[PDB]
C-alpha cells in the first residue's frame, strides 16, 4: 500500500466514514486523469488505492468530497472539496491525512520507509 | 474588499510574505477562468483582489503557491500548492477571508465569512 | 500592544466572540501568577491585555475557555480549554499574536511573532 | 487500550518519534497527579498508558514535550509543550492526536466505540 488516505471529523471527534475520495494523475497534456477512487471505511481509512508497480513518479491529486460528507450530517460547509496535490518521488509509503471542519480543513502527509 | 487572503508560516511563526495567489472562477462551460491574482504583503495579507460588483455568485478557486515559498527558503515541501474551492455569495454578498497556515508537509485553510 | 489573542470558530466560519481568556506568568517559586484577562470582541480579537513595560521576560500561559464557548452554542466539546505556554521576550521584546482555531473535538494554535 | 497518543511532525512529514508524553489526573485538591507516561514509538504512537479499570471518569491532562523534540532537531520552537485537557466520561476508546510545527500545533480527539 504505497498510498493511503485517512480522514477525521473534528466536529464529532471521529473517523470520517463513507467519504468519497478520488485520485488523479497529471497527464502530459496537463490534464488530470482518474487513477483510483474509494470511500473511507469505518476507521476513516482508504487502503488499496494502488500498487507499487502502478504508483510511479509523477504529480498526483487527491480529491476528498468534503461537501457531501457535511451535507450528510446536516451541517453547512464552506468548501466544495478538499484537494491535495503532490509530487511522488523516488521505497516510500504515503499517508495523506485530512482533518475536517465545516469551515476549515488541515491536510498532512506522512511519508515513511 | 470582499475577498482577502492571509497566509502564515508555521515554521518561523511569521506572515508568509511574497506568496503568489491566483484566483479562478468557474465559467458557464465548466472551465476555470482567471479572475484575479497577487502576492501577499509583509503582513502576509493580500487585499484588493476584487470588488463587490465584480465578485458575483459563483464557484471560486484560490490557489496559493506554497511550493515556491518553501523552495525559496531552502525547503522541498510536499504539496504543489494549497487550493481552496468554494461557492461564493450564494445567499447574497458576503466578505470572505481565506486563511492558510503553512508547514512543509502540512497546511490548514480556514474561511471567515462575514456579512457586510 | 505586545500580546494579542485571536480566536476563530471553524464550525461557523466566524470569529469566536465573547471567549474568556486568562493569562498567567510563572513566578520565581514556580507558581503561576495571574497576569491579565479579558474576552474576545466581535472580531474574535483580544487587545489591551498588557504593556511593553509590564510584559517582561518570562514563561507565560494563555488559557482560552473553549468549553464555555461551545456549551453556549449547545455543543458539548472535548477539551476543557485550550492552553498555550511559551517563553516570551527571551531575545528582547517582541509582539506576539496567539491565534486559536476552534472545533468541538479539535483545535489548532499558532503564534505570530514580530519584531517591534 | 482506552487511551492512545499519536504525534506527527509537519515539518518532516513523519511520525514524531521519541516524544515524551505525561498524563495527569486531576485530584480533589485540584492539583494534577501523575497518572502515566511514555515516549512515542517509531510510528509516533504511545500505547499501553492505562487500562479500562484504571481509566475512570475524571479530568485528565496529556502533556507532550514538544520543545525537546524541536530542540533535538535543531529548530527553534515557540511552545514550552502542548497540553490537552479533557473530561473522560462514561465503552469508549480515546485517541489524542497532535500535529506539530515549530510555531503551531493542532490536537484532535478521536473517540470511538
Ligand atoms: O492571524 C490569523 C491567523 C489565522 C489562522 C489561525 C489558525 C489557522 O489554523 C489558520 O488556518 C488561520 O486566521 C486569521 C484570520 C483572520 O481573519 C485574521 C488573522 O489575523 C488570522
Ligand atoms: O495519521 C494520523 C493523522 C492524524 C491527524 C491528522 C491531521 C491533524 O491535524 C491531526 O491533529 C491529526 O490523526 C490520526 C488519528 C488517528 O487515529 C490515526 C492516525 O493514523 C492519524
Amino acid at each position: 500500500c504505497p498510498l493511503m488516505v485517512k480522514v477525521l471529523d473534528a466536529v464529532r471527534g471521529s473517523p470520517a466514514i463513507n467519504v468519497a475520495v478520488h485520485v488523479f494523475r497529471k497527464a502530459a497534456d496537463d490534464t488530470w486523469e482518474p487513477f483510483a477512487s474509494g470511500k473511507t471505511s469505518e476507521s476513516g481509512e482508504l487502503h488499496g488505492l494502488t500498487t507499487e508497480e502502478e504508483f510511479v513518479e509523477g504529480i498526483y491529486k487527491v480529491e476528498i468530497d468534503t461537501k457531501s460528507y457535511w451535507k450528510a450530517l446536516g451541517i453547512s460547509p464552506f468548501h466544495e472539496h478538499a484537494e491535495v496535490v503532490f509530487t511522488a518521488n523516488d521505497p516510500r509509503r504515503y499517508t495523506i491525512a485530512a482533518l475536517l471542519s465545516p469551515y476549515s480543513y488541515s491536510t498532512t502527509a506522512v511519508v515513511t520507509n
